[PDB]
């Protein structure tokens, strides 16, 4: 249990080694304006994604960061968001834990 893959197609996305404790925790439970709850895991790094649109600061769960939607680059599954424009770190990924599958490298 050290690699994260897209639950829908198996695309390589991230690693347990790349977990990032933003505000002292890698897990953040958050709600969007449509009331959907997400268990978000923060990663320093991810791969195999496709970032859609231009960054937005509106409704950001992380103060000082703008977000872009992150799809699975293979199947188009919505896996979370890329954050940028902030400080320490400048960028990171917030990925939806239940849309990933954890397993061996
Ligand atoms: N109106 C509307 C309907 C669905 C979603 C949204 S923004 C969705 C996410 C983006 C990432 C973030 O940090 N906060 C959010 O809330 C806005
Ligand atoms: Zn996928």
């Amino acid at each position: 249990a050290s690699i994260f893959r897209c639950r829908q197609c198996g695309q390589t996305i991230s690693r347990r080694d790349w977990l990032l404790p933003m505000g002292g925790d890698h897990e953040h439970v958050v709600f969007n304006p449509a009331g959907m709850i997400f268990r978000v895991w923060c990663f320093s790094l991810a791969q195999g994604l496709r970032l859609i649109g231009a960054p937005s600061g509106e409704f950001s769960w992380f103060k000082g960061y703008d977000w872009t939607i992150a799809l699975c680059g293979q199947c188009g599954s919505h896996l979370g968001w890329h954050y940028e424009g902030g400080s320490q770190p400048q960028t990171f990924f917030g990925l939806i834990k239940d849309r990933l599958a954890e397993g061996p490298a």
